[PDB]
């Protein structure tokens, strides 16, 4: 099944979102905000 509560919590630090993985979350960072610029 695709819903539960086994997974991690990750959030943004540049618009604040909150993401269920953490390259879930680098895959938003690089896209929309690419701090290594
Ligand atoms: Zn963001």
């Amino acid at each position: 099944g695709s819903s539960g509560s086994s997974g991690i919590k990750q959030h943004c630090r540049f618009c604040k979102k909150k993401y269920s993985d953490v390259k879930n979350l680098i895959k938003h960072i690089r896209d929309a905000h690419d701090p290594q610029d």
